[PDB]
């Protein structure tokens, strides 16, 4: 029995403090590649362990390869190998693209479905699972049009790093530290919040009656690029600010709808936010 382990790395598509990402070739097939940096191997041993517990398999949650750690003269190498989808990162997709009803609504409820598949548990089956980092860099396009949720290096798990999540992004229980650490429930209230800014995100880039707004990152107008904890803290937890929801969307049934359903996802007591079940009821229901 032959082991073919080679992967040729073709080109870097991702570079960060993470460490980088690239596409790569398997046996004449794309694969994905992530080589983690020393700064964060810890993001590979906890995406790592919860695979060994749990071989997630769903079409909205990016497809496991292989986790590989290769013994170096005086170094480990952590490599994360995966599903290659060319489209790139939702992020990426929304720069260029404006989409119309049909593909803002398979966005979004793909996001719901694979976001709902991370939180159930299921007895046999699967523990539940909160992600912590949910956010437009870490959702992937697919050729199809549904999309694929990326990255479980914070991701917490169910039954019974000091990496945090993305600022931006953080729910204002984890900004104003109230957060109940020991709940489970809290994890998923706080991936529902960011949840709720990508929906916002996406549908931004929605064209109705001939109008359509830049993409922005949530928050763009109120603190910096690279804002500090304390800059999203005021804005969210002090002065209780939300994204804006465009006029033009309340001329547009299914921007109506999503911008109700935003609303529903920051509310500022976690207990009161939608699950992720009755998120994907409602995105059937529209249109
Ligand atoms: C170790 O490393 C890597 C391996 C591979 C890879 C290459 N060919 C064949 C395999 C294979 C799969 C499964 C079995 C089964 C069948 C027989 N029996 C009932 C149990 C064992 C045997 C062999 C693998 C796993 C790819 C890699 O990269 C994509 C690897 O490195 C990350
Ligand atoms: C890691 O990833 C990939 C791996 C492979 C691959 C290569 N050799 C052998 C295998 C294999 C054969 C047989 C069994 C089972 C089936 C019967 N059962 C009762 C026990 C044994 C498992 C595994 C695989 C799956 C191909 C891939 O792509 C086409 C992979 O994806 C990149
Ligand atoms: C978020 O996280 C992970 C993501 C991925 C991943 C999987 N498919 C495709 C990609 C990708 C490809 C291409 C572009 C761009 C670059 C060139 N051009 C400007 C348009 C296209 C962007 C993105 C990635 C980054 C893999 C991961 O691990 C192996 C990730 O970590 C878990």
């Amino acid at each position: 029995r032959t082991v073919a382990r080679d992967i040729t790395l073709l080109e870097c598509v991702g570079k960060g403090r993470y460490g980088e990402v690239w596409r790569g070739s398997w046996q004449g097939e794309n694969v994905a590649v992530k080589i983690f940096s020393s700064r964060d191997e810890k993001s590979w041993f906890r995406e790592t362990e919860l695979y060994n517990t749990v071989m997630l398999r769903h079409e909205n949650i990016l497809g496991f390869i292989a986790s590989d750690m290769t013994s170096r003269h005086s170094s480990t190498q952590l490599w994360l190998i995966t599903h290659y989808h060319e489209m790139g990162s939702l992020y990426d997709y929304l720069q260029l693209t404006t989409l119309d009803t049909v593909s803002c609504l398979r966005i979004v409820l793909s996001i719901a479905s694979g976001l709902a598949h991370l939180h159930i548990e299921i007895f046999g089956g699967k523990p539940a699972i909160a992600h912590r980092d949910l956010k437009s860099k870490n959702i992937l396009v697919k050729k199809n049009g549904q999309c694929c949720i990326a990255d479980l290096g914070l991701a917490v798990m169910h039954s019974q790093n000091p990496r945090v999540g993305t600022k931006r992004y953080m729910a204002p229980e984890v900004l104003d530290e109230t957060i109940q650490v020991d709940c489970f429930d809290s994890y998923k209230r706080v991936d529902i919040w960011a949840f709720g800014l990508v929906l916002w995100e996406v549908a931004r880039r929605m064209v109705s009656n001939g109008i359509v707004e830049d993409y922005k990152p949530p928050f763009y107008d109120v603190v910096p690029n690279d804002p500090s904890f304390e800059d999203m803290r005021k804005v969210v937890c002090v002065d209780q600010q939300r994204p804006n929801i465009p006029n033009r969307w309340f001329s547009d049934p299914t921007l109506t709808s999503l911008a109700k359903l935003m609303k529903e996802c920051w509310y500022q007591n976690p207990s009161a936010r939608l699950t992720a079940l009755r998120i994907k009821k409602t995105l059937t229901k529209i249109d």
